[PDB]
């Protein structure tokens, strides 16, 4: 246990290395995780007139927070749903990063519209360039999506002790989109059928959906069913409940997304994973 915060970036990295070995995770994953937590602390300063967050973490970053680095895929971005339009979010995020948090500071690049087949609204992507006490520490890709069907009306508050473990004591509170909404979105995405030149490549959703099933309590099954219906209705595309199919190019992609997750009970083949998520769909659909 450290008595005080790292005096500089060198000490922070040395401490991260120390915690990574003790925890048995890869240093670069832990460093990404810590940088994402730091970004979340800037994001958490964005609030409406009632103190409620303007930004909720979702996607792979949400799963990492809920399950831990060992039990989740590498998250590619700090992915969020936003209750305000991107220009306000960016302006307040940039101000938060300039003011800093526990010695960390951030510069945010200009947002850019992203293409993502199947979503009603194109998300915006940009980058946070984080420093620790004036030394470049890491860059965190950030993704921001519009609300959908009331998916930001509720949230959970996640915590990590990763920064405490390197001696940064402030409280971590990460507002996160709820598991029922997160299931609804991923179920829609993995079952969407794209225009025939384009093809659906989201075999990794079959991993995330198995991971989410492991988190869901039965008391939230009927909430999840309603959230699935709301998402499928709002998106005005294929109907609920969907058929969880696979495509011929998915096997290698599904195997890649499993990398490092063997200690879990995940379906070993992609077609087995599709049938397991199909069973999940049926369980959700019967919780009336
Ligand atoms: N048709 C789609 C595509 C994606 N998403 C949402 O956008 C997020 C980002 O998708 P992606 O870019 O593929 O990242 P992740 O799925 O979170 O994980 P990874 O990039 O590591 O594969 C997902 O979590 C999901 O909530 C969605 O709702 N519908």
């Amino acid at each position: 246990p450290y008595s005080s915060p790292p005096t500089n970036l060198r000490s922070l990295r040395d401490r991260l290395t120390q915690v990574a070995e003790r925890q048995g995770v890869v240093f670069g994953r832990l460093q990404r995780h810590v940088a994402m937590i730091v970004v979340a602390q800037f994001a958490a300063t964005l609030t409406d007139d009632t103190g409620a967050p303007l930004l909720l973490v979702k996607g792979g970053s949400s799963l990492e927070l809920r399950r831990g680095i060992p039990d989740s895929r590498t998250s590619k971005a700090f992915d969020t749903v936003a209750r305000r339009d991107i220009e306000l979010i960016h302006e307040q995020l940039a101000d938060a990063g300039e003011t800093g948090w526990e010695g960390f500071t951030a510069i945010f690049t200009a947002p850019e519209e992203i293409d993502v087949p199947g979503m009603p609204v194109k998300p915006r992507r940009f980058t946070a360039k984080l420093s620790y006490r004036g030394r470049a520490f890491a860059t965190v890709p950030i993704e921001v999506s519009s609300v959908e069907a009331g998916n930001a009306d509720q949230f959970d508050t996640l915590t990590s002790d990763a920064l405490g473990l390197v001696g940064v004591p402030a409280a971590v509170a990460v507002p996160c989109m709820t598991i029922p909404w997160q299931i609804a979105q991923k179920l829609h995405a993995v079952t969407a059928v794209l225009e025939e030149p384009k093809v659906n490549d989201r075999a990794h959703d079959l991993v995330d959906l198995q991971l989410l099933e492991g988190l869901l309590l039965d008391a939230d099954l009927m909430p999840t069913r309603s959230a699935c219906i709301a998402i499928f209705e709002a998106r005005a595309q294929h109907p609920w409940p969907p058929r969880v199919a696979t495509l011929p190019h998915w096997p290698l992609i599904y195997a890649g997304a499993l990398e490092g997750l063997d200690h879990l009970e995940l379906a070993r083949t992609v077609d087995a994973a599709a049938q397991a998520v199909q069973r999940f769909v049926a369980r959700i659909d019967r919780a009336t």
